[PDB]
C-alpha cells in the first residue's frame, strides 16, 4: 500500500535514486536476465531488484576489506557449521536506507516490491538457535564496525522443507539454489585443499600427513550489512569439489560425488548427537579451509606467531568447529615447526568456546577409531593435549584420580570417545554459557571440574537478536510509532526502548500499540487464507509456540493445555471464554519418532476441536506449516501469548523468547533460559512466569518422578490421558498415541504433568488480562520498553570487550 | 602485437566504442568480478571482457527469437547428443565485428587480448567430426538467417583432458564450468519433466504411461551470433535435476545424485557403441525435453497438426536423437489424441536423420529388454512401427522374405536388439550421408534395400566447416592477404576464393601466402616452446595428422612412414632430406587398448627418433597433447602437410581434411571420404593421393587379406615389423608393442601394408616438392582458392532448400 512508503523509519524516496533505481532494474532485466518486460515474470522482477540492491554494497565491500587490510584490526572469525540468514533482499535493503527508494521505484514500475519479496528463497543453513544466533552475530558485528568474518559451510540443502500430509511431516529437499543466489560471490580461484584419511610418517623434521585423499573447498562469498555506517562483512561459506586429476572412466567421473557429498546437506539433528562419519568430515572441511584462509590472512599483513592471538579470535560456535583446536596445532607444530608449548600458547589465546546446552545427547564424544582412521594426525595431538592437560590437573588437585577420569579428552568404555566438550575448554582461553543461568549451571555441575582449575576462563554472554531483521524488517508499524515519539537511534542502541515507560499512561500510544498489533494480525490471518485456505477469528487471542519440536520444549504440555480448554467449553458451552487461537509450528528432526508423534497430535487435537460446532471460532488450533527464518517475521509480530514452557534447567537461553517480547507479545513461560533475564529487565509482574524452578525439579529427580501421583491427584488430567488412550483423538486408529501416552504415564523425562496444574491457571490468569484491553497493552508497552538487554548489538559489545579484546564503533565509513 | 590491430578484416576500432568497451570493462571488474585493478588476476580481466562482449549481442538475441514469434517461420530443430564448440569470446567478436575495438580497448587498459583468450575453457561438449559439424552447422545457420535451435545436453564434463605420463594417455574430468560459464544463460523456470520406467495401462482413451520416475531437464540458452547479420539463434542445453519431492533422510538428499548424473559426462566413445543404461537416458533425456519445447513453440503461434510439418523440421544428428520417432509418435498418439495413420504422416515429414559412418561397431542397437523396462511405451510404438513399414516391404516386395527379415527395426539373436538406424530410415521423409562417395555407398550397400522401397528418401550434403571459426579467427594473417585481392565478401561467400586462382603467378601474393605460413610455424614453435619446452625446428615441413585415434584412421601408416625416414637416414646419413617435424594428435576412447597403444608406440618411436645425434634436427615426432577444438585453431594455420590416410571406404567424409586445405596446407590422403571432391574441386594434380581406391580394398576382401605377402616383399616394412617385435622401441619392455604387432601381422582389418609402398613413395613427392618453395606455394594457392565447396554455408544451403523446405538469408535484421 502507499501508507508504508510513508514509513520514515524505511528512509528516503530521494528524486535521483528513484530514477536511477528504476534505469538500473531495467538494465538488469535486459542484460542479466535477457528478458524484456513483454515475458517478464514475477521472479525477473524479484532477481532484477536482488542485483539492483547488490550493485548499491559493492563499493562499500571492497573498501570495507580494504580499509581492514590497511589498518590491520584483530580479525574475528566467528566459525559455525550455520548461518540461519533467512532472506537477504529487505535486510539488505534496511541497512543501506533503501528500502522507501526501491519501494517507490518498484511501485512507479507498475510492482509490488512485498510480492517480489516473497519470492526470495530462506538461506535456511541453520536448525535454530544456535544457527539463527550466527546470523544475528554477523549483522550486530558489522554495525558495531568489527573486522568480522562469519566461517561455515555452502550446504546445497539447507533445513528440510515441512509439508503435512495426513497431519504429519513429510521432509523434502530445501532446493534453495535452484534459482540461483544473487547475494553470493563464488571464488572458485581461492579454492583450498583438505585432506582426509591418510597416515603419520616422521621424518628427520617430525610428524608428517601423507597419503591422504583431497577435498577442495570453494569459497563463495555473501556481503553482510551494518546498518547505515557503510560497513560491509563478509560471510566465507565454503564449498565441497572433486580435486582436479584421478569401474572405468564413466564411474570415476560419477564417483567425484562422494567427495562433493561433503557440503551437500545441513544435518537436521537439532538437540542430538548422532556420530555420523559424513557430519565429522563437514566439520573438519569447514575447520582446516577457514584455518588456511586465517594463516594466510595473518601472514599478509603488518613469521613470528607470538602475534597471532593479538591479530585472531576463532569462536567456536559449540564443539561443531572443535577440531580448530588440533588442527591449528597440526599446522603451528607440523607446518610452521613451532615448539609444542608455544603452538599451544597461541592456539589457547586464539580461540574461545560456545556452549548452548546441558542436554547430555547434544555432548559430541567421536569414536576413537573413527577419529584414527579419517584424521589419524588429529588425533595423536588430541592424545598429547589430553597428556598435558591432565598433568595440569594432577599438579593442581594431587592424587584427585576420580577428577582426572572426569576431566579426560579420553571416554572410557566398550567405544572409547573423545568428549569434544572437554577439548574446548583445554584449547581455549574462555568458555561462556548463552544466559545467565546457563553460564552459571555450567561452573556448578556440567564444568565444575573445569571452573575450579581455571575460574576465570568461564564467562557469561545472555544471547540476543538483532533489532534490524527483528523489528524494523518484521515490524515497520511497531519501529514507526517507536521512532514518533523516541527519534531512529534505538534501531542501534536498542536501551533507548527504557524510553517507553514515559507513556505508560499515553493515550495516543496505547492506541497505537494495539492498532499495529491488530494491523499485524488482520495480515497474518490473510497469509493463512491466501497461501492455506486456512479460516482464523481475527478477534481471537493468538497464543504462539514456534521453534523446533523436541519433549523439553513440551510442545505437550501446550496439547494438554488445548485439550483442557475444549473439554471445559463442553463441560460449560454457555460459560464465557476468550477466544483463542493456538499455533503450533516448528520442525521434528527425521528419526524422532515422539517428535513425529507429537505433531500428529497437535493436528489430530485440530481434528477434533476445529470441526466441533460447540466451539465454533470460540477456539481453533492450528500447526503452523514449514517454521523457518521467513515464517518467523510474519507470525512473531501478530502473536499475542509467547510460549516458552520449556523444563526449568532444559533451554540455555532462547532466542525466540526475545523476539517475542521485541514484537509486543507477553509471555507465558518457565524460570529458564533467558526467560530469568527477560523477567528481571520487565519486573516479574509483567511476565507469566509458572511451574517448577530448577531446585523443584531437582528436589523431583532426587525422591523420583512418579507421573502417575498426578494423574491420580487431576480429574482434569486423567480425563485428557483417557481420550488420548481410548482413541478421542484418533477414531480410525484407537492405540494411535499409545507411545505418547506411555511416555507421559513411566519415562517422561521432562515432568509434563509436574507443570500441568500451574500452567493451566497461568493461562486462567492470560486470558483474565486479555478481557482487559488496556491492562492487556499497558503491560506490553512495559515489555517492549525493557526488551533493550536482549538485542544482538549488547552481546557483540560483550564477546568484543571480554573475550576477542576488540572496542566496538557504531562510527560510520565515508 | 600493434599489427594484428592494423588487421582490415578484424574491423574498426571506433573511438566512441573503445571508450564504451573500457568503461563496460571496468564496470563488469566492480560490479560482476567484485574486484578493483588493485586485485585482479588475468582470469579476472578474461571474465570482464567476455561480460562485456556478450552485452552486445543481448538486444539482437531478443529482438531475433521476438522476430522469429512475429514472422512465424519454420523452425529448424538440429538434435544431437555433441557440441563441439569450442571457445565463445574471439567468435562472438569476429561475429559482431568486435575484435578490432576489444583490441584497442584492453590495450589501452594494460591488457594483452589474446592472452586474455587462453584463459576460456572450450566447450568440448563433443568427441570428434560429428560433434563439430553440429557446431560449424549452428554457425552457418544463424550466417544464413534460418530459425534455427541448436538441442543438447549441458554436460558437467566433455571430452576428457587428455595427459601424457610416462608416454601413455591419462585421462582427467573435463571440468570446463569451474570457472563459470559467461554465454550461457540459464532457464530454470522452463524446466520440463522426463519420465524413466513405469508401464503402458490402457485406459478408455487409449495407452497411458504410468509409475515413472521424473527427473527433470532444466535448460540453459546460449547466443549463437550470425556473421554480421545482426541474428543472434539460440543453443539450448539441458541439465538434469532431481524431482521437487521425495538409508533415511541424508541418503533421499544424496540419491539426488543418481538422476542428475543423467547429464554428467560425455561419452568419450567415437567410433564404437557401447549399449551403456545411462547412454540410453541421455538420449530418451534430450529428446523427451526437446519435442516438449517444440510442440509448445508450435501451440503458441498462428490444435490441427496437419501443419506441424510445415512449421517444424527435426534434424536427427546420427541415431542418438532416434527416440524422436516414438517420442513424437508417443505425445501425437496418447497426448494429443492423433490416429496413428496421421500421426506417422506428420512424423515422418517432420524428421530427417543424417548417418556419419559405415563402421558395424558404430550402429545403435539397443537391447529389447533394456527398452522395455526403461521405455515401455517407446518399444510398443516402434513395434508398431515395424509392422506397418514391414507391411509396406511385403506389398512392394511380395515373397522377398529375406528383404523383410534384413529391413525389419528388430534384429533376431541371442538378445534381439533395435536397430535405430532401421528406426530413423523409416521415420524419417530423408536420409543423408555426409560425403558424396559416402551417400553412394548408403544406397549401393548398407540401406540398399531401403534405397529400392524408397529412392525419393537418400540424398547427399557434402560436409562442411565455418569460414569464420576455420579462417578469419584462426588464422587472421591468411584471412588479411585474401581481403587484401578479392575484399571481406568471400567470409560469407566462400566460392569467391576461386578469385583467387587469377594471383597463381603474383609474386606478391606468392609470398605474402608462404609469409603466413611461416608466421603461423614460428608462433606455433612459441606455443609447443612456452606451454611444454618442446624445441621443435622451424625450418621443418610440419607434417600433421590430428584426429581421434582409431585403426580405421591409420596412425599406425604414419608411424611405419616416420621410422621408415627414421632408418633411411640411419643407412645413408649423408644424405640430404627434407627435414620434418612429424606431428600426432588426438584421444584415444577410455578402453580401447590399442587405440592407446598406438598413442606409445607414437611416444617410443619420438624417444629414439628425436635423441638420436645422427638424426638431429632433421627429424623431430611429437605427440601433440590433448587435441580439442582450441588446438586445432593453433596447429591446423602452422601445417605444411595434411594427413587424410584412412583406408579407403572407411571416412564417410571427414572435416579435418577441410580446415587443412582452406589454412594452406597440401593434402596426403587416399580416395576416401571428402578427399575425393577436395581433390576433384583442386584438380587431382594438386593433392598426393596415393593407395587402394574402394573397388582395390573389396578385391582384397575377396581373396583375403595376408599382410604375410607384405612382409615376405618388402624388405624396409619387414626391419620395422623386427625392430617393434625385438624391442629396439621398447628396449626395458621388449615385447611391448607384440600386440601392435600381432594385430598388423594377422588380424589387421584397415590393410596398413597394404598401401606401405604407395604411402612411402608418395611421401618422397611431398618432400620433392617442398625443395621448391615457390612451386610448394603455387600448389598451396591452387588448394586455398578451390576450398570453396567445404564451407558450411553451402552445406547449410543445401539442408535448407532440399530437405528442410527454406530459403537462406545473408540479408542483415536492423
Ligand atoms: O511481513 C509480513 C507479514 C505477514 O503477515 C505476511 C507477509 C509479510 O507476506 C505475506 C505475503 C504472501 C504473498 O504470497 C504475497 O504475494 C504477498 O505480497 C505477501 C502475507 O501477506 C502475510
Ligand atoms: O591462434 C594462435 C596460434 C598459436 O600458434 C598460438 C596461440 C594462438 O596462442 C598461444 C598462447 C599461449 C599463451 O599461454 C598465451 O598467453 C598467449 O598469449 C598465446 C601460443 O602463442 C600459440
Amino acid at each position: 500500500q502507499e501508507k508504508r512508503k510513508q514509513i520514515s523509519v524505511r528512509g528516503l524516496a530521494g528524486v535521483e535514486n528513484v530514477t536511477e533505481l528504476k534505469k538500473n532494474f531495467n538494465r538488469h532485466l535486459h542484460f542479466t536476465l535477457v528478458k524484456d518486460r513483454n515475458v517478464a515474470t514475477p521472479r525477473d522482477y524479484y532477481f532484477a531488484l536482488a542485483h539492483t540492491v547488490r550493485d548499491h554494497l559493492v563499493g562499500r565491500w571492497i573498501r570495507t576489506q580494504q580499509h581492514y587490510y590497511e589498518k590491520d584490526p584483530k580479525r574475528i572469525y566467528y566459525l559455525s557449521l550455520e548461518f540461519y540468514m533467512g532472506r537477504t533482499l529487505q535486510n539488505t535493503m534496511v541497512n543501506l536506507a533503501l528500502e522507501n527508494a526501491c519501494d517507490e521505484a518498484t511501485y512507479q514500475l507498475g510492482l509490488d516490491m512485498e510480492e517480489l519479496e516473497e519470492i526470495e528463497e530462506d538461506a535456511g543453513l541453520g536448525n535454530g538457535g544456535l544457527g539463527r544466533l550466527a546470523a544475528c552475530f554477523l549483522d550486530s558485528m558489522a554495525t558495531l564496525g568489527l573486522a568480522a568474518y562469519g566461517y561455515g559451510i555452502r550446504y546445497e540443502f539447507g533445513i528440510f522443507n515441512q509439508k503435512i500430509c495426513g497431519g504429519w511431516q513429510m521432509e523434502e529437499a530445501d532446493d534453495w539454489l535452484r534459482y540461483g543466489n544473487p547475494w553470493e560471490k563464488a571464488r572458485p580461484e581461492f579454492t583450498l585443499p583438505v585432506h582426509f584419511y591418510g597416515r603419520v610418517e616422521h621424518t628427520s623434521q617430525g610428524a608428517k600427513w601423507v597419503d591422504t585423499q583431497v577435498v577442495l573447498a570453494m569459497p563463495y562469498d555473501t556481503p553482510v550489512p551494518g546498518y547505515r555506517n557503510n560497513v560491509v562483512n563478509t560471510m566465507r561459506l565454503w564449498s565441497a569439489k572433486a580435486p582436479n586429476d584421478f569401474g572405468g572412466y564413466i564411474q570415476a567421473v560419477l564417483d567425484r560425488n562422494l567427495a562433493e557429498n561433503i557440503s551437500r546437506v545441513l544435518y537436521p539433528n537439532d538437540n542430538f548427537f548422532e556420530g555420523k562419519e559424513l557430519r565429522l568430515k563437514q566439520e573438519y572441511f569447514v575447520v582446516a579451509a577457514t584455518l588456511q584462509d586465517i594463516i594466510r590472512r595473518f601472514k599478509s599483513s603488518k613469521t613470528n606467531f607470538d602475534a597471532f592471538p593479538d591479530k585472531v579470535a576463532i569462536q567456536l560456535n559449540d564443539t561443531h568447529p572443535s577440531l580448530a583446536i588440533p588442527e591449528l596445532m597440526r599446522v603451528l607444530v607440523d607446518l610452521e615447526r613451532l615448539d609444542w608449548d608455544k603452538a599451544w600458547e597461541v592456539t589457547v589465546k586464539t580461540c574461545a568456546y560456545t556452549n548452548h546446552t546441558v542436554i547430555p545427547e547434544a555432548l559430541e564424544r567421536w569414536p576413537v577409531h573413527l577419529l584414527e582412521t579419517l584424521l589419524p594426525r588429529h588425533l595423536q595431538i588430541i592424545y598429547e593435549i589430553n597428556q598435558r592437560f591432565l598433568n595440569r590437573v594432577a599438579a593442581a588437585f594431587p592424587g584427585d584420580v576420580d577428577r582426572l577420569r572426569r576431566m579426560s579428552l579420553v571416554e572410557e568404555g566398550a567405544v572409547k570417545r573423545i568428549n569434544m566438550a572437554h577439548l574446548c575448554i583445554a584449547g581455549s582461553h574462555a568458555v561462556n554459557g548463552v544466559a545467565r543461568i546457563h553460564s552459571e549451571i555450567l561452573k556448578k555441575t556440567i564444568f565444575k571440574d573445569f571452573y575450579e582449575l581455571e575460574p576465570h576462563k568461564f564467562q557469561n554472554k545472555t544471547n540476543g537478536i538483532t533489532p534490524r531483521r527483528w523489528l524494523v524488517l518484521c515490524n515497520p508499524g511497531l519501529a514507526e510509532i517507536i521512532a514518533e515519539r523516541i527519534g531512529e537511534e534505538y534501531i542501534s542502541d536498542l536501551d533507548q526502548l527504557r524510553k517507553l515507560l514515559s507513556y505508560v499512561d499515553d493515550e495516543a500510544f496505547i492506541r497505537d500499540v494495539a492498532k499495529v498489533k491488530q494491523e499485524n494480525k488482520l495480515k497474518f490471518a490473510a497469509y493463512l487464507e491466501r497461501e492455506y485456505k486456512v479460516h482464523i477469528n481475527p478477534n481471537s487471542l493468538f497464543d504462539v509456540q514456534v521453534k523446533r519440536i523436541h519433549e523439553y520444549k513440551r510442545q505437550l504440555l501446550n496439547c494438554l493445555h488445548v485439550i483442557t480448554l475444549y473439554n471445559r467449553i463442553k463441560k460449560e458451552p454457555n460459560k464465557f471464554v476468550v477466544p483463542r487461537t493456538v499455533m503450533i509450528g516448528g520442525k521434528a528432526a527425521p528419526g524422532y519418532h515422539m517428535a513425529k508423534m507429537i505433531i500428529k497430535l497437535i493436528t489430530a487435537i485440530g481434528d477434533v476441536v476445529n470441526h466441533d460446532p460447540v466451539v465454533g471460532d470460540r477456539l481453533r488450533v492450528i500447526f503452523l506449516e514449514n517454521y523457518r527464518v521467513s515464517l518467523a517475521e510474519k507470525v512473531i509480530p501478530a502473536a499475542d501469548l509467547s510460549e516458552q514452557i520449556s523444563t526449568a534447567g532444559t533451554e540455555a537461553s532462547g532466542t525466540g523468547n526475545m523476539k517475542f517480547m521485541l514484537n509486543g507479545a507477553l509471555t507465558i513461560g518457565t524460570m529458564d533460559g533467558a526467560n530469568v533475564e527477560m523477567a528481571e529487565e520487565a519486573g516479574e509482574e509483567n511476565f507469566f512466569i509458572f511451574g517448577m524452578r530448577v531446585e523443584d525439579v531437582d528436589r523431583l529427580d532426587q525422591r523420583g518422578y512418579n507421573a502417575q501421583e498426578y494423574y491420580d491427584r487431576i480429574p482434569e488430567l486423567r480425563q485428557i490421558i483417557e481420550q488420548l488412550s481410548s482413541g478421542f483423538f484418533s477414531p480410525k486408529q484407537p492405540d494411535l498415541f499409545k507411545d505418547i501416552v506411555n511416555m507421559l504415564m513411566h519415562h517422561d523425562r521432562f515432568k509434563v504433568f509436574a507443570d500441568y496444574e500451574e500452567y493451566v491457571k497461568c493461562q486462567e490468569r492470560v486470558s483474565a488480562l486479555y478481557k482487559n484491553p488496556r491492562e492487556w497493552t499497558r503491560m506490553v508497552i512495559r515489555n517492549i520498553a525493557t526488551s533493550g538487554k536482549f538485542s544482538s548489538d549488547r552481546t557483540i559489545a560483550q564477546y568484543a570487550r571480554e573475550i576477542w579484546g576488540v572496542e566496538p564503533s557504531r562510527q560510520r565509513l565515508p
